[PDB]
């Protein structure tokens, strides 16, 4: 598993479960290409996005749909989604977790890279 | 001033200075049209980058150029940038203030949204 | 002004208002005295709370009453309080900014320090 | 395993490895007892520290030595630790994840609490 998301909402204090989130690749033509989807667990992960084989070195974005999350808690939010960006870089094996922290007017978002 | 960015920096404890800021606004084509741009002052703050009138409703994403930051500091971050997407003025003209506080591998976003 | 506290609430997205702020100062003894208190104002601002001249080097603790803040709001927050403990002045007098932002399950604390 | 101690590292982009982290349980005459302590694992996880028999409810502090770990880095930080103070409440069966992302001058905590 090259690649993993896990999102937690600061409200509740649990995972956030059923959040979308849409990995996109950039292409030569400087447009997103999707890449993976799909829906938190109710642990707050998403495992499962990529293989090793297909996770190239590239610029990926990882786009977390959390304004459909807080509406559906029935809470005001203020982003449309949280956005990660980040180059995918080949420097001996590496996993990468991005994890994002969710508030209704705010969100952190840490990547951990490992071998 | 109904848009101002405010930029941190956690390793040092201090403002993040000269730090450039794309703001770009969602047209009816479903493209992302440039709307203002700039660098943060000494104080970590962009003042002055749009008036009541220009800043009409609509969804607005503000990208604040982190990777050139902390490659000028000589570290290799993670991400290329924050991106902070959101809808504008939906419920009448808003003052927002976008803050942003920077580490090399996370980033927390917050808006303070006043009426 | 050497010493500023700045709180925010990262459900409202907005400065979190009339929240107990107390400082206190490591003595000789191994005991926490008490050094000076207020509230956030309308701003999320706490000024003045010390001078130059009595805030000298030692181990501070700023407790942020976090607690009482949300259940006024209706929410039964996790932590007691937001403390955050540092050591001031002992590379000479430095202007500390203390900012928090605060969710009910989770809370962020930064510092600026400036010369 | 009721308590869990979970602690990233901002700058690496890592986990936090052998941190120390000391809990305390607050007594009838407002002093703070030892409870249990411990390293972070190279994970960055501290699992064992108690039993569902001995966490019964009360006010816990958690103290996280932020400063000697960055110490250990070479980077000067602002805090001597992060203090995370809460009470744990029976409310049905419950586990608790106490989260933190550390930056020199920075940190953030959460609370993860599930059934």
């Amino acid at each position: 598993c090259p690649l993993m998301v896990k999102v937690l909402d600061a409200v509740r204090g649990s995972p956030a479960i059923n959040v979308a989130v849409h990995v996109f690749r950039k292409a030569a033509a400087d447009t997103w290409e999707p890449f993976a989807s799909g829906k938190t667990s109710e642990s707050g992960e998403l495992h499962g996005l990529t293989t090793e084989e297909e996770f190239v070195e590239g610029i990926y974005k990882v786009e977390i749909d959390t304004k459909s999350y807080w509406k559906a808690l029935g809470i005001s939010p203020f982003h449309e989604h949280a956005e990660v960006v980040f180059t995918a870089n080949d420097s001996g094996p590496r996993r990468y977790t991005i994890a994002a922290l969710l508030s209704p007017y705010s969100y952190s978002t840490t990547a951990v890279v490992t071998n």
